[PDB]
């Protein structure tokens, strides 16, 4: 490399992987005014937010990182780029919820190759000697990413299209002013355009002025599947993001349908924050497990999942808190608890095996937590809140009137509903509000595995004697 070429590399590839983030994490911002377009089912939302990312690793980031090795150059992530800020866009531009599910596969397919490459180009390009804090400076992206969509999402949203309209036009773009009616264009639309453009003009800048490194060239010169600790870990660690991503997923709906806040200020007043927080809690239970080991490990007090399990009441208040304020800072509370116990078995998953071992240790594990947490989390929480709502609509003879609802004019278009308009809202409110709670109920499966880590973890601890 080159004392400040190199860094700007480290840079260039940190902002790609932010902006990964950004784009993979603003749907759940935009999601009610999504759902209102289509008329959406919960059930769809979670849908549309889980399964899809098993393209995301399972059936594409292990053909990549192949390719990698054995591929080309610095164009694999420059093309990966393209394809998936397109992706992005095509977003703002799709036509019904299949076009919409179809598009995010292909941004899921496109985000498999950011960090398998970026892994490489940064390791050829630094030293041993300080390898790690480049990586650490790149893995960022992630936290500055999920609060970056919460920002931009919020800002964003509340956009009118007859706003971006004009604008284009001012700047000489009346190409696209002419045929299309801003006035009607939603902002949600905007949101993914203007977040998904301009990374295709990085993903040009990346490839016009950052070098292959020559592999290998650093010029300043699996036995954990035997373990049962292992299994529990990655399963415990599947639970804590199956909430999390569930959660994730409703978040901003929840905050709209129960207490009435803005897209805006659902992201930018409490989904930021969060982020932060959920982060924070993430970088908290793997420090407190690396600092509390007095050749004591899997620290935690006794009756191990017993953290988890003050996290559930934490979430359950503020999901039944009339106060909004009680409702952010009990969320605040039980998001440290719960992402804690995220990154405690994160860490502890290194403890159980030989230091060559700990990549592919880690890598499976996140393969199994994504799958499962991602795949999963967000599509149970949308199905119950469907069926909860099915409940309260079977208890209260709504049938009826339900036929022809439509979420969005909950919005202020109450009595175009009908005579049960009103009514059919609050089931609305109401059937996620009971998916939420029953969502983090899941971390009771959670604390069990993790409990049952700990049985089997001093057989299947790793020391060095």
């Amino acid at each position: 490399g080159s004392k400040p070429y190199r860094s700007y590399v480290l840079l260039a590839l940190t902002l790609i992987y932010t902006l990964n983030f950004i784009d993979r994490t603003v749907i759940t911002v935009v999601a009610q005014p999504i759902i209102n377009t289509f008329s959406l089912s919960d059930a769809q939302w979670g849908l549309l937010t889980g399964p899809p990312f098993a393209l995301f690793y399972a059936l594409m980031g292990i053909p990549i990182a192949m390719w990698a090795d054995r591929g080309n150059r610095v164009f694999i992530i420059s093309l990966c780029v393209i394809i998936w800020s397109i992706m992005t866009v095509f977003c703002g531009l799709a036509a019904s919820f299949i076009w919409l599910l179809l598009f995010r596969v292909g941004v899921a397919i496109g985000e498999a190759g950011c960090t398998p490459p970026a892994n490489s180009i940064i390791t050829d390009y630094y030293p041993p000697k300080s390898r790690a804090n480049a990586i650490g400076i790149y893995s960022m992206g992630v936290t500055v990413g999920g609060v970056m969509a919460q920002l931009f999402g919020g800002a964003l949203a509340g956009l009118q299209g007859a706003d971006f309209g004009n604008f284009l036009s001012s700047i000489g773009l009346g190409w696209l002013f002419s045929g299309i009616n801003w006035e009607e264009v939603e902002g949600w639309r905007l949101v993914f355009v203007i977040v998904g453009a301009p990374g295709i003009l990085v993903a040009l800048i990346l490839w016009l002025t950052t070098r292959e490194p020559p592999r290998g060239y650093s010029d300043p010169k699996r036995e954990f599947g035997a373990k049962p600790t292992f299994w529990s870990l990655s399963l415990g660690a599947a639970f804590v993001a199956f909430v999390g991503y569930g959660l994730i997923s409703f978040q901003a709906p929840f905050l709209m349908r129960v207490h009435g806040v803005s897209v805006s200020e659902a992201a930018i007043r409490y989904g930021a924050p969060l982020a932060a927080v959920a982060a924070f809690g993430t970088f908290l239970g793997g420090f407190l497990s690396e600092k509390f080991t007095p050749r004591f490990p899997a620290i935690v007090a006794w009756l191990p999942g017993v953290g988890l399990l003050i996290a559930i009441p934490a979430y359950i208040a503020a999901f039944l808190t009339p106060s909004l304020t009680m409702a952010f800072w009990m969320w605040v509370i039980a998001a440290i608890a719960h992402y804690a116990y995220l990154g405690a078995q994160y860490t502890v998953s290194t403890a159980i095996v030989s230091p060559r071992s700990r990549a592919t240790t880690v890598s499976v594990l996140l393969l199994i937590v994504s799958l499962i947490g991602n795949g999963l989390g967000p599509m149970f929480t949308g199905m119950m809140s469907s069926a909860f709502m099915g409940g309260i609509i079977r208890k209260n003879g709504l049938e009826e009137a339900f036929a022809t609802f439509n979420p969005g004019l909950c919005a202020g278009r109450m009595a175009e509903i009908g005579e049960m308009g009103p009514a059919l809202c609050s089931a609305y409110a109401e059937g996620l509000r009971q998916s939420m709670v029953a969502t983090v109920v899941f971390l009771v499966i959670a604390a069990a595995f993790y409990f049952l880590a700990s049985r089997t973890f001093l057989k299947d601890r790793w020391s060095p004697a």
